[PDB]
This record gives structure tokens, C-alpha cells and sequence, in this order.
């Protein structure tokens, strides 16, 4: 009942077991997962967390948890297949659970740059971000024949699947991303 369903991508897998599990990392005492949930709740009414550790940590503050399906693909397509295939709705968009400082007109600068196309994502100046992607329902078909195929790259299904980039060079460091503990004792 609403346009585009948020969704933070908390990782997969878990040959991963017994690793640090980055999405609950915490920035100023708040789990980095939860960092990027609030900026998209800002934006967007209905939003979802796709995690597949800890899923009882994670469903503590209150929002939808959705886990892969025990076919077990690679990557994040891998998750957002899952989320497409457990909610209903026209459009998702995802985001990665280690981008805290996503900004407020992410949805609608996505959405106003779409132009006819059913998938677009962030280039911030310097690099694609394709995980942070605004995806039409209809790619559902797409994703499944695509990781059935036994296929995991990210860009190359975006480019299949007649996507874009958008460009948010000008929003300075909003795409900024915590790849490790390390990284992300600098930004506290
Ligand atoms: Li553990």
C-alpha cells in the first residue's frame, strides 16, 4: 500500500558463522544496520532488514526480518531476490547495512532520475554503488533465471537488466562505507 518498500541489506551466508557480523557493529552506541534502517525511515514508510545472522538481535527493534532462501545464492542479488520473493509491492529499494550517512532524498532523486527504466542506482563521483538500487518488481523474474543460471555479479545483472546509474556526486561523503572494524573506529 505504499510505493517503495525500504530494505537493508545485512549480508548473507554465514560460512560466516562465528565472524564479526558488521551490520551490528555499533557508530555513537547504534548498530550500523540501524544507522541505515533510520535514514531510510525518514524516506520511506514500510522498510525491512534482510539478515541471516543473529536474526534475533536484529528483529529487537521491531522491523520485518527477512531471511535467503535455503537455495543459498551468492551475493547481494542473492538477498534481494529473497526480499522480492517475501514482500509484495511494486518497488525496493536496497541498501547495504554499512552506508550510515545515506541521505534523506535518496528515494526521490532515484525515483526522478529513473526515467523508464525498472532498476537505477547511486554513482557517487567516484564508483557504482549497485547495491544501493531502486528495483521495479519486474525484475523478479530476471534476478531468479540470473542466480538459477549460477551467476553472482552485481553489475553485470544491473546492465542485463537495463538499469543506470544516477549521479550523487554532488551529496559530498553521504556514500561513504564502513568495510571494517578498523575503518569504523575512525568514524566515531
Ligand atoms: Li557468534
Amino acid at each position: 500500500m505504499t510505493t517503495i518498500t525500504g530494505v537493508v541489506l545485512a549480508g548473507g551466508k554465514a560460512r560466516r558463522m562465528g565472524l564479526v557480523d558488521k551490520g551490528l557493529l555499533e557508530l555513537n552506541g547504534k548498530p550500523l544496520w540501524q544507522h541505515v534502517a533510520d535514514a531510510l525511515m525518514t524516506q520511506l514508510s514500510h522498510v525491512v532488514v534482510n539478515a541471516n545472522r543473529h536474526q534475533e538481535i536484529y528483529q529487537a527493534s521491531g522491523l520485518k526480518v527477512i531471511e535467503d532462501s535455503l537455495a543459498d545464492y551468492p551475493g547481494p542479488l542473492a538477498g534481494m531476490l529473497s526480499v522480492m520473493q517475501q514482500e509484495a509491492g511494486e518497488w525496493f529499494l536496497f541498501c547495504p547495512c554499512d552506508t550510515p550517512y545515506i541521505p534523506p532524498d535518496l528515494a526521490a532523486r532515484l525515483n526522478h532520475q529513473r526515467k523508464d527504466a525498472p532498476v537505477v542506482w547511486v554513482h557517487d563521483g567516484e564508483r557504482d554503488h549497485p547495491t544501493i538500487a531502486l528495483v521495479n518488481r519486474a525484475i523478479e523474474p530476471l534476478l531468479l533465471e540470473y542466480l538459477q543460471a549460477g551467476e553472482r555479479r552485481v553489475m553485470v545483472f544491473m546492465r542485463l537488466a537495463g538499469g543506470h546509474a544516477v549521479d550523487f556526486s554532488d551529496h559530498k561523503d553521504a556514500f561513504v562505507n564502513v568495510n571494517t572494524p578498523e575503518e569504523l573506529a575512525r568514524w566515531q
